[PDB]
This record gives structure tokens, sequence and C-alpha cells, in this order.
């Protein structure tokens, strides 16, 4: 269960679970930022960034997610840390999923606004 997060300070570090030990299988987390309006949200991935790939299709099985209004960054996936982003929202929220199979480290994140 981590789904549901619900943060209102405006810096914090957010990661999967168990990170930087393999997450769950079957894992649903969501973590929202709830900041005032005006409040402009910029996110980096840090240190090891590890979701289970595919050689062909783009995150078919894990992936982590993030939406700010109508705007939407991933599926990321894979062994390669995201840009930072820059959201211009003081409203993001962010979704992972994994599939019921594999070993990955996950990932971390960092937010200031
Ligand atoms: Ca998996």
């Amino acid at each position: 269960e981590c789904s549901g997060n619900l943060f209102t300070q405006r810096t914090g570090t957010i990661t999967s679970p168990d990170y930087p030990n393999p997450y769950p299988k079957s894992s649903e987390c969501s973590y929202t930022i709830d900041l005032e309006e005006g409040f402009m949200v910029t996110l980096q991935f840090e240190d090891i960034f590890d979701i289970e790939d595919h050689p062909e299709v783009p995150c078919p099985y894990d992936y982590i997610k993030i939406k700010a209004g109508s705007k939407v960054w991933g599926p990321f996936c894979g062994e390669k840390s995201p840009e930072p982003i820059s959201t211009q929202s003081h409203s993001i929220q962010i979704l992972f999923r994994s599939d019921n199979s594999g070993e990955n480290r996950g990932w971390r994140l960092s937010y200031r606004a």
C-alpha cells in the first residue's frame, strides 16, 4: 500500500518503496504535491534510477509518470535518469506502477518550490 501520499511542504525527497532495494511487485504508488497557486514545483531525479524496461516496447512493465495540469512527463523506465522537470505548477501528481516480476532498485526524486 503506497497510494494517496499528500505533501504540502515546499521541499521534499520521495522514493519508490524500499529504495534503493528492489521495489515491491504489483506496486501502485501515488504522491501528490499540493502547494498554494503561484508556487512552481521543480523536480530532479537523484542517485540510482533503475526501473524495469523492454528492448522493443516503451515501458510496458513498470514506470513512473508525472502529471501537472494538462502536462504529462513520462512514462519513464530503464536505467537513465530522467532530466529535471520545471513543472510550472503548484499541483503535481507522481504515479508509479510495477508488474508482478523482476528486480530493480527504483527511483529517488527531490522537489522544491
Ligand atoms: Ca517489474
